[PDB]
């Protein structure tokens, strides 16, 4: 003994396992490796790609020198924030017409989720309710979970969803765990391509889903990371959310625009409320104000920019609308190609769930077992769950990738 | 029948933020002899924004560069924007770097900073999950710092003496005395230079008393640094409480935002420096960092931290950037000895050198609330009810109109 570390006791946290995935697809020496690991859009090339619409309105804005760095409002930039929400709620939605929605510009996705879950921790289902239970499907995204937690809720649930014999939704394990929730519990919604699986309710198991929360007084807190994206069609992919807002309830909708955008490092999102009425919007905002003010003050300006320009310029949001469903495109002909090619060599069990899948990715019905072979004897990297990003698939290694899983069906 | 009540009807109205209506109260003022001192930005002599030259330039740059892409930061943040924040507050010769016990984690902006700080304090110091190590800031401060530490679940915030309104200076004594009384451990958020909102600085010689106190009783220095080369021009005497810190052998966090001093405002440009006593920590704090950042905003925004690092990395646009923030330093210098001296020449009753003492664009003048709603009221110049002016609220065109307004509030009232 010689004055002792505060530091001393801190201990090392997790090993998250998809980072170290990525990194040891990167140190392999074959020359037949894949990474299905990757979390983002990639190109035939393996590239990230930038979409075209966002270089261009990029460029506008660099050209622009009226434009200052005084912060932002604290709920974010008006224009982005308005057409936020009419992107996911429709033009001519009512509850837009009635003056009864709110945008909160949020840290991407996760951020406006984080806003949303602590203003419930305090204001919602009684004040500084930590004990409503909070839903999250089975299985998710695992940061759901943390972000809830870290609110403060001590009850987080999770409501069955994947149903690994059929390789699809389990409507009815999810029915029977919406009817036996408490009235009032929240239930954290996937609004399009379900992440991880890539299993969507279509709209007459959503009818019923709505119908059990509708009686229940169930919280619908939507997560619409893929508008657009999923699909090929923004209409589509936000029918979920619009079909809610149309039958009362009232609502919030985490909104990312990191994929749709290609915005990640942006950290461009909103959280959208629709309230019963004008008045209680405006309440509402006033402690998500409070909360943003003590979490990063207030939002940063470029992307929210970017996306505010695309969305509020017709030439720029049609070419958005291009650029999107071209990454859409490349996904749905890597599920066709996969499930043809997996259909072709003959591969035991069923492959329909590959193309009825949505968005990017995709659980694949592969055990834990056969995808250790994958990675150990073929070099194709996943995880243990059997999940892939459909984006890591090309005109190139299909073929590879597709034999190796038979290989990993019929062998392992 | 009845439509069931909003799942929000009980959400109480929160109450607003003091200086938004004050803005709004002086934007629809009809006046043309108006003013707003209270203005919370870098502003102009013809009453403007100030986008840095530089700051033009490397975004000029980075639009040029078609090869940068968007793919997600690491959850910590721009590797080299990490680096360089750090060195920039602790100096490339600090023995913190060379003994390879600094992390750095990028924020959103200082207030990121400070609450990523304080969760993890939260959770880790002093105990486990000990919520109850007393915090303690200076009276006055800016409001969000208590904000922010009670968020993060801290129940017993308390403040230092700090203002002396009879002095117009530093409590001193009050200080020492608080700092000795404040149980072992506890945590002092300390602003590195420019206090806000007062302006007023311990010296060299009282940073020395007050870190005596808290290495003695064990105090854990959370430091802001906001301001630093925007307060007086000079990176070096700006950092030199924090540096002096260091040399002292404490461990500290160090909040430093970039919204000041490269005009950075919106793009929410933070970064969080951590000394720790030996480099095997650095990685075990960061890695709880990790997990906090994760499920608050998941990673950071990198336009900002881009801007900066690349200006912190190269000399020609680092030369140019040390330039752009003596302008701004020389601007509030200039406002201070211009008020000041109309002030005496005014024969203006009490002291007036805190005037020039004090450093940064924030001013505590000691005029009295009844003073300033003679001077909003009467003579159309916005300041906040504790006399709270912004420096860059001054202009050459405005300076005669706004002494001889405070010359009479002085005289007149109360």
């Amino acid at each position: 003994g010689m004055p002792p570390s505060v530091f001393a006791e801190v201990p090392q946290a997790q090993p998250v396992l998809v980072f170290k995935l990525i990194a040891d697809f990167r140190e392999d020496p074959d020359p037949r490796k894949v990474n299905l690991g990757v979390g983002a859009y990639r190109t035939d090339d393996c590239q990230p790609w930038v979409l075209p619409v966002v270089r261009k309105v990029e460029q506008r804005i660099a050209n622009n020198s009226s434009l200052n760095h005084e912060y932002l409002p604290i709920l974010g930039l008006a224009e982005f924030r308005t057409c936020a929400s009419r992107l996911a709620l429709g033009d001519d939605s009512p509850a837009l017409q009635e003056k009864r929605v709110g945008g909160v510009q949020s840290l991407g996705g996760t951020g406006a989720l984080r806003i949303g879950a602590e203003f419930l921790a305090r204001w919602y289902n009684g004040t500084n309710n930590k004990d409503t239970p909070v839903y999250v499907s089975s299985p998710t995204w695992e940061n759901h979970n943390g972000v809830f937690t870290t609110a403060g809720f001590k009850d987080i649930r999770s409501y069955r969803y994947w149903d690994t014999e059929k390789r699809g939704l389990d409507l009815q394990g999810f029915l029977s765990d919406l009817e036996n929730a408490p009235e009032f519990s929240i239930f954290v919604l996937h609004a399009c391509a379900h992440n991880p699986t890539g299993t969507d309710p279509t709209p007459e198991q959503w009818k019923q889903i709505a119908s059990v929360m509708k009686r229940r007084f169930l919280f619908p807190f939507f997560t619409s990371a893929y508008q657009g994206f999923a699909s090929g069609n923004l209409e589509k992919d936000a029918w979920a959310i619009r079909y809610f807002v149309s039958e009362g309830f009232e609502l919030f909708c985490a909104q990312s625009f990191s994929k749709n955008f290609g915005l990640y490092n942006e950290r461009v999102g909103n959280l959208t409320v629709v309230a019963k009425e004008p008045d209680s919007i405006l309440r509402v905002l006033s402690q998500m104000q409070k909360i943003v003010r003590v979490t990063w003050s207030n939002p940063p300006a470029q992307g929210a920019r970017i996306v505010a320009r695309t969305l509020s310029d017709p030439e720029l949001f049609h070419e958005w609308t291009g650029n999107v469903k071209t990454m859409a495109d490349r996904i749905l002909s890597m599920r066709s190609e996969l499930r043809a090619r997996l259909e072709a060599l003959k591969t035991p069990g069923t492959w329909n769930h590959i193309t009825d899948q949505i968005g990017m990715f995709s659980f694949t019905g592969l055990n834990p077992k056969q995808v250790e072979y994958l990675i150990n004897q073929k070099h194709i990297y996943l995880l243990p769950s059997g999940r892939i990003n459909m984006c890591g698939l090309t005109t190139k290694n299909l073929d590879y990738v597709a034999t190796s899983i038979h290989e990993a069906v019929t062998k392992i």
